[PDB]
């Protein structure tokens, strides 16, 4: 398996067995018949970056159904809107500024940069969720980001001052494709910033349910800082987020052209100290995602067999790894609560578990409720004290198998 970064060896470190794709929700009706892949993890041998071994197309995942609404939480609604807020104050003063946000989704972030009428161009080549975008009035593109794309706008836009992506760069293995794209687009004295699930925090918490297809890369200060620095730019500035189980946002400029803070340094230090990257420790972490498989397992049937009632709450994406690496299905989670409209009345991929509105989670309530939405706890706890109140518990897998 070549890396797709740098053209090194990957060497495998998980192997997570067959998977569905994680955001396909089907119709009870439907024939029983996903299209499914291997999905294993590894480490390039050259330059550290984790990534998987078998690349789902893009448009499998991507296209006109993509069910994921980013506005479903409003602490990422808060998230996104304080990040353009801190753009518009840094990087987009001066005359006529562009941002240009890849992945904009259902435009949680650039809904702030329109309000300021400030220029932008939204990507997003999921075209049911760029519409809930355009109907904001921010403009987008139905198109992925990538080298050509890049240059068509730079052609009839210019510069961007800033480039941004969240929980988008870590999708696209053409990662490549897409740092030209950057390269032809970017002011010179622009940046380009993402952020992502951090390998860091995944490997602390045991966070499997990280690893899934649309989560092609998982990066780290180290193998981001190699990855700039190869293409021609250099890793600036980084900051650790709360959100999403723990990430990182990385900010790229062209090389040399801004002197890197000392948070960069720092962090490269700390990985190196704990090792994060080597291959031992990344096996150790496989390691114990076997044993919160089987402890969750041993848990659900106890459950069953005490006779408690046990649903799911939040039909992620990361829960297809959930419920197709541990078998668990509808006999052991009778159903999964989500405000997502277009996942509500279908099933969940691979396990097929019924999902059902979360203003159906009340009372009478079950016993209890695995969270898989559980970067999102806060939230979820907060509008669901009543179930909790009832004596409902939380069964949570990360970073161990518990229940509160
Ligand atoms: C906050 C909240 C969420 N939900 C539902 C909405 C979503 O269907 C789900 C939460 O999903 P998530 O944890 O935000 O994201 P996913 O794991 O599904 O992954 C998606 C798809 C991307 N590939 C991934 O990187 C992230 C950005 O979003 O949980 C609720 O039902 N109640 C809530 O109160
Ligand atoms: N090459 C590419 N260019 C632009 N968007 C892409 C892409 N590949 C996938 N996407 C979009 O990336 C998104 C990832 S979900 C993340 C959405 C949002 N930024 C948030 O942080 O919540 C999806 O909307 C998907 O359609
Ligand atoms: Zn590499």
């Amino acid at each position: 398996t070549a890396c797709r970064v740098c053209g090194g060896g990957v060497q495998e470190f998980l192997d997570l067995g067959r998977q569905p794709l994680s955001d396909r929700f089907r119709k009870p009706d439907e024939l029983d018949d996903e299209f499914t892949y291997r999905l294993a993890v590894g480490r390039c041998d050259s330059c550290e970056m984790v990534q998987l071994t078998e690349e789902v197309p893009r448009d499998l995942m991507f296209h006109e159904v993509y069910p994921y609404h980013s506005s479903g939480s409003s602490v990422m609604r808060e998230h996104f809107a304080m990040l353009a807020r801190d753009f518009l104050a840094t990087e987009l003063t001066g005359p006529d500024p562009f941002i240009v946000e890849i992945g904009c989704n259902d435009g949680i972030m650039l809904r702030t940069i329109q309000e300021a009428g400030v220029r932008h161009l939204g990507f997003e080549p999921s075209s049911g969720v760029a519409a809930k975008a355009r109907e904001k009035g921010i403009r987008v593109r139905t198109d992925f980001f990538e080298k050509a794309t890049a240059d068509d706008v730079r052609r009839t836009e210019g510069p961007a001052n800033v480039i941004y992506a969240a929980n988008t760069l870590c999708h696209i293995p053409y990662v490549q494709s897409v740092l030209e794209g950057v390269d032809a687009l970017l002011a010179p004295d622009g940046v380009f910033v993402f952020e992502d699930p951090y390998l860091g925090d995944i490997v602390a918490k045991t966070s499997f349910d990280q690893i899934y297809d649309e989560h092609f890369f998982l990066f780290s200060a180290t193998s981001v800082q190699g990855m700039a620095q190869r293409c021609g730019f250099e890793l600036v500035d980084v900051q650790r987020l709360p959100v999403h189980g723990g990430e990182v946002r990385y900010t790229l400029a062209r090389q040399g052209s801004r002197t890197p803070s000392a948070a960069v340094a720092q962090l490269l230090a700390a990985e190196r100290e704990q090792e994060l990257s080597d291959m031992a420790t990344l096996r150790a972490f496989a390691g114990n995602v076997v044993k919160i498989r089987d402890e969750l397992t041993a848990l659900l049937h106890r459950l069953r067999a005490e006779g408690r009632s046990v649903v799911g709450y939040g039909a992620t994406a990361k829960s297809a790894t959930v419920t197709n690496f541990c078998g668990i299905g509808p006999d052991l989670v009778h159903s999964v609560y989500d405000t997502t409209p277009d996942k509500q009345n279908r099933l969940t991929p691979g396990a097929h578990i019924p999902v059902r509105p979360a203003s159906a989670f009340s009372d009478p309530y079950p016993d209890y409720a695995l969270l898989f939405a559980w970067n999102h706890a806060e939230e979820i706890m907060a509008k669901e004290q009543e179930f909790h109140q009832a004596g409902g518990r939380w069964i949570l897998y990360v970073p161990e198998v518990h229940i509160r």
